[PDB]
């Protein structure tokens, strides 16, 4: 009775396009646009994705309330790592005020990792990105003292936690998969490791887990509970700049030109002897604008959902209630008409004179839009401030392997940078 709407071509696998999502998942999403245009369709299981990209689509995407496109349901691959919610697990963190100790609280974690670095030698970008911002997270989300009782071990288990996030959890998110198997095993040894550390406190006797092991109902709060707490005060916030950390300073290896201004503008700035929690909350425009560059070209998350709450027409197709509707910030940050010359590396595209990301309110997406906005954007730009006013005025990078070896594993909704990801660092001098 329905008219069908456009469909990409392909998706002749078991499960229509969900195998090529696993595979390449960008590589798809062009593809959607490019066969059909703003509105396109492609078979995740037993869903229909309605793809929508460009500025018109994008702000239908953006602007509607829960009410239209729900989030709620949308990241099913997230219920069984938790085992309102940003009032109670994320706004107090991410206040203003508290900003200038986030900044301090980041430099130390930074300066905390490379204590050992000594004169030279080599690091891989994930393993040393991953577990800073575990500490940086955990320090700032939930607790300087909390942090301070975790070590290698927490990180480790956190980002197999993050890699049981297949696409087949679109199919189900319980189905009897390695993956999901080593996810539920790790998620454990979280629980473990938060319950060692409750009984460390009961056992000698203030921060946010003192609070909770008070609470009663008897203690209301198993250390399960409490564990799946922590870990949704520090998933949206972990992969994104674990990710967005490394890509930064791949780009600058990349350009030389561009590090050696990012160099001259952080001496300069921190000739007026002030504190990195005085200069991380204000401008460092050639280091900001490498930034926004950065989340361009290499968007955390590169696809954004809602399930449809009713039906609505964009450009004259219609959407209908269930349907699963998605905006993709890889795909939209790249469209040539908005962007010049989309892959190429150009933070001259952010200089007051262009201002590309403001002047494309819809398409410039690495941050989302609308209601959805990440709530952490501010402290995220921060975050990234502090962290390379402290590495690059200590050590000098470069890359151990090719330029065009660096990339993404997309085979996970989490996505992640792919090892290697070898760097050999020296201290300035
Ligand atoms: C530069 C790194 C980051 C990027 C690129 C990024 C990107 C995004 C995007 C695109 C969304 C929208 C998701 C959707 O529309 O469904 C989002 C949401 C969110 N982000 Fe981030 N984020 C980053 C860092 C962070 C950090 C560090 C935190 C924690 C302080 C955080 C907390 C959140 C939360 C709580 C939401 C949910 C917002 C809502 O649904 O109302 N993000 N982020
Ligand atoms: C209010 C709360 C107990 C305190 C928790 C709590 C207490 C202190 C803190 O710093 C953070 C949180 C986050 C979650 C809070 C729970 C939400 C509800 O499920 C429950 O009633
Ligand atoms: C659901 C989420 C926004 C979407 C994120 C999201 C969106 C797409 C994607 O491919 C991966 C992720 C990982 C993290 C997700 C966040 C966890 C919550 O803190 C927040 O509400």
């Amino acid at each position: 009775s329905a008219v069908a709407l456009p469909r990409v071509s392909g998706g002749h696998d078991e499960h229509g396009h969900l195998e090529e999502f696993r595979t390449d998942p960008i590589g798809l999403m062009q593809r959607v646009r490019d066969e059909l245009g703003d509105v396109g369709t492609f078979q995740l299981a037993g869903k229909q994705v309605v793809l929508l990209s460009g500025s018109h689509a994008n702000e239908f995407f953006f602007r509607a309330g829960d009410d239209d496109l729900d989030q709620a349901k949308a990241y099913p691959f997230m219920t069984p790592i938790f085992g309102r919610r940003k009032e109670m697990l994320h706004n107090a963190a991410l206040r203003g005020e508290q900003m200038k100790g986030h900044a301090a609280t980041i430099e130390d974690q930074v300066r905390r990792m490379i204590a050992d670095w000594g004169e030279a030698g080599e690091i891989d970008l994930l393993d040393f990105f991953a577990e800073l911002t575990i500490y940086t997270s955990s320090a700032c989300l939930i607790g300087k003292k909390f942090r301070d009782q975790l070590d290698g071990r927490f990180a480790k288990l956190y980002h197999e936690l993050e890699r049981g996030t297949d696409p087949l959890a679109y199919v189900d998110p319980y189905l009897p998969i390695e993956s999901f198997r080593r996810r539920d095993e790790a998620r454990n040894g979280l629980v473990a490791l938060v319950a060692d550390i409750m009984n460390g406190r009961i056992a000698n006797p203030r921060d946010m887990l003192d609070v909770l092991i008070a609470v009663k109902a008897t203690p209301r709060f198993s250390a399960d509970e409490i564990t799946g707490m922590f870990i949704s005060m520090m998933f949206a916030g972990h992969h994104t700049s674990s990710g967005t950390a490394s890509w930064t300073l791949i780009e600058l290896m990349r350009h030389r030109d561009a590090y050696a201004a990012v160099i001259d503008e952080l001496d300069e700035l921190y000739g007026d002897g002030r504190s990195v929690s005085f200069h991380a909350l204000r401008q460092i425009p050639q280091l900001e604008n490498v930034l926004k560059e950065t989340l361009r070209l290499h968007p955390p998350l590169i696809i954004l959902m809602r399930v449809a709450k009713g039906e609505f027409e964009v450009q004259g197709h219609r959407i209908h209630e269930g349907d699963l509707v998605a905006a993709s910030p890889a795909i939209s940050n790249r469209i040539p008409e908005d962007f010049p010359d989309p892959h190429d590396f150009v933070p001259a595209r952010y200089e007051q004179p262009r201002q590309e990301d403001l002047l494309n309110r819809w398409t410039w997406i690495p941050f989302g839009a609308g209601r959805h906005r990440c709530v952490g954007a501010a402290f995220a730009i921060m975050q990234i401030k502090a962290i390379f006013s402290v590495l690059l005025r200590e050590y000098e990078f470069e890359m151990a392997q090719p330029p065009e070896s660096y990339r993404n594993d997309h085979s996970k909704m989490v996505v992640q940078l792919a090892q290697p990801a070898a760097v050999r660092y020296r201290r300035r001098t």
